[PDB]
């Protein structure tokens, strides 16, 4: 298209929505291409990831561990206002998987404190796809402080299983995995710091032992659990983005399964089916669509048990609904 | 299916058999759905892993580790009694990832020592899928014990390939693979425990290092090798289901391939082809089909080599028959 | 084919040459099954693997690490000379993963200092496979010392996508990627040698953390850029071969795609589309396809950041062509 051409295309702001929680859009596209507007603040601010009150510096899209997610449609241009507000430290950018061109968008976007600027770029291919900051010489130290995200490009014509029929979900829930590296002191606390800069050279010799200290869903251990449990009921058709900027992870529904993974997260690649625990590589994000079918607690997790149970990578879902005995029964209850 | 449609199934008792060999079954269903029953002892015992005399605390389904592989087709339903004698002394449960609510069975399913209980469930998703214990509070510790085996849930119309043709194997055999995280003392030996609960803390220490200190197959170092090689012959058709419950695994069948490789373990997703190795996310079980074409001594491995040749996970196949010239031959033997 | 069918086949020389490039060879077959004829010389050297100094005793296939690429066709055989110098000082030999028997060959090419030998396989089935050296005993060791490297083998027919449709690619590069475990005095500097056995003990133990201190392409931190840069023009087609003898890996273009790929790196199993990052497993080669559409630097990396910015494992591409404004454009660049 020409520059003529993609100034006449209708354009639509959109208003993001904090993670777990995805803004208002349709799945099967509305009209022809259009230029969908975003704009992001980026935050450097202290999160506490665990009950023990462990601090890390975040470096933050919009304020939160994950970034939100952004939802356009194949062909349509994604326009973000990227700001760097002068209250931060740091030079920061954004690199999206799903572009073409300049390290993703990294190379046209790098903002120092008191910078905006405004990227555009075609969604030409349809999956779900990771953002993440990526300053030349910083890059990791970045990304694992939390600053990554995801988008999803959807068909235009929706989500369709592997043999053309359509699949269209009730709900859609982003869950954002983050690994984190905290420097602990000799007692092995873990130790708190000023300024982000201050922990540099202790988090980054931590890093290099590629052994997370925490591994958790939407910035913090439990997280997703709770009042913020995620929730669904029998019957309800429900999407699970799940994305991992630097590390791979491998998603299991306790009590459910993936009936259709895009494990890769491209929708033009066929998913996989009836999957216990699918797999996403660092650097990607996966999706997988489920329906529902017996009520109780649920408990979506990493499959490595320790990265689950003893670092923080464990999620609920509260299920409302009739029980099924037909798919499940206890014939006899513990007893003597 | 009616109430009565389901109290009208027949019942049968099927007999289980020590990995890594597999109890009597048809690949082809034998008459319509039935509920087949099965029984396991859960044995808490001391194991010895290496040949430096290593021993592991086992929480152990049948007294084997890995637990042993059940056998049902889809729509069957796997009707298993679980028993935990009053001589253990921790709870304990089962999580059939083949399972439809209540965490897979864990949450029905939870017996004091001196109690037992039987959970039903009915298999309606084809594939091989990791089964374990899973006590809240307590999941990888149990697990990383050697909690946990795997079931195959065959089509009723038996295996195939990607275009509809049948696939018989002649045998079939079940790897499961276990990382173990054994405490060391300041010298670096391993420490010994008179009761499961005392090694608890320094176990979790390990664990959260991510680094196993063994990785085996049947649940010791060698126990595949040698005179316990499993065996074949050029010509037959062997099926090799692997699985990992906590971490995952690459296998690798050193001198053959993986013909049809269910990677993900479910037998409505097409397999994968002529894989040189596949790769088996923990907390899931994948299934290769391979016909042998050469005589010799196989190795068959998790393909990253220092988890194979120094951590453990390597076995053997013993294979008989009359070598090819034609796939493979020394044209000149190693001379000066 | 009968030793004397095969005795009649046409034979033809390859000259080899060092990674990233790639002999001469056709896409599509030129004429029908022929025997492949390759010669290497083992070479035992130092090699510098970091901008620090640090040492590395090489096994080296053809002097280089990784070794060459070798490409033959399906169903024609590969005669490979292997020659072990006496100026060297251990025993090596190969194991192809593509053959069928003798653990792939190793265990018909057992060569010590000062020997050669020669073996042929048939190349029955099509895709990109790893080769490596394999002693009994010293498995590991040899490989994670850099003596591995991958062939394809092409079907006769060159590359299709999944509907049959060819892919022709205009390049094609090989990025070996090592996995290197280098012991450190109590100083925390890397210690040298001069010897390979010398070094056994001390890289054992680092071996056994499963942790490796470098994480490189080509064997060595920034080998592939500079002077060693990969390049490429906008409209031109791309493969990229990735192996990795010993450990996962998850290969992404910063910038670009995987417009098809082989992840499992065999040519019968269809390739995913539209990846952002894939996934290669230990003990594998996987292959990309992609058509460069912007021009610019790009980063192609193992997408666990730690492992491509900290490690070494970041390789670029120089790309020579117009810039595409409407795949991505800065609306407004970097500004107060
Ligand atoms: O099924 N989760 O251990
Ligand atoms: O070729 N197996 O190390
Ligand atoms: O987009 N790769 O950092
Ligand atoms: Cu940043
Ligand atoms: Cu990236
Ligand atoms: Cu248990
Ligand atoms: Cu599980
Ligand atoms: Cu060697
Ligand atoms: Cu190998």
């Amino acid at each position: 298209a020409t520059a003529a051409e993609i100034a006449a295309l209708p354009r639509q702001k959109v208003e993001l929505v904090d993670p777990p929680f995805v803004h208002a859009h349709s799945q099967v596209a509305e009209g022809g291409p259009k230029v969908v507007e975003f704009t992001m603040v980026i935050e450097e601010k202290k999160i506490v990831i665990d009950d023990a009150g462990t601090e890390v510096h975040a470096m933050a899209f919009n304020g939160t561990v994950p970034g939100p997610l952004m939802v356009v449609h194949q062909d349509d241009y994604l326009e973000l206002t990227l700001i760097n507000p002068e209250t931060n430290t740091l030079m920061h950018n954004i690199n999206f998987h799903a572009a073409t061109g300049a390290l993703g968008g990294g190379g046209l976007t790098e903002i120092n404190p008191g910078e905006k600027t405004i990227l555009r770029f075609k969604a030409t291919k349809p999956g779900v796809f990771v953002y993440h900051c990526a300053p030349p010489g910083m890059v990791p130290w970045h990304v694992v402080s939390g600053m990554n995200g995801a988008i999803m490009v959807l068909p235009r014509e929706g989500l369709h299983d592997g043999k053309g029929k359509a699949l269209t979900y009730d709900k859609i829930y982003y869950v954002g995995e983050q690994d984190f590296y905290v420097p602990r002191d000799e007692n092995g606390k873990y130790k708190k710091y000023e300024a982000p800069g201050d922990a540099y050279e202790d988090t980054v010799k931590v890093m290099r032992t590629l052994t997370p200290t925490h591994v958790v869903f939407n910035g913090a251990v439990g997280a997703l659990t709770g009042d913020k449990a995620m929730t669904a009921a029998v019957g309800e058709k429900v999407l699970i983005v799940h994305s991992q900027a630097n590390r791979d992870t491998r998603p299991h529904l306790i009590g459910g399964h993936g009936d259709y993974v895009w494990a890769t997260g491209k929708f033009n690649t066929p998913p996989d089916v009836d999957q216990e625990t699918w797999f996403i590589p660092g650097g990607a994000a996966g999706a997988a669509f489920y329906t529902f079918q017996q009520p109780g607690i649920y408990a979506y997790v990493n499959h490595n048990l320790i990265e689950a149970f003893e670092l923080g990578a464990a999620a609920h879902f509260k299920v409302t609904g009739e029980w099924n005995d037909d798919l499940m029964t206890s014939v006899l209850a513990p007893s003597g």
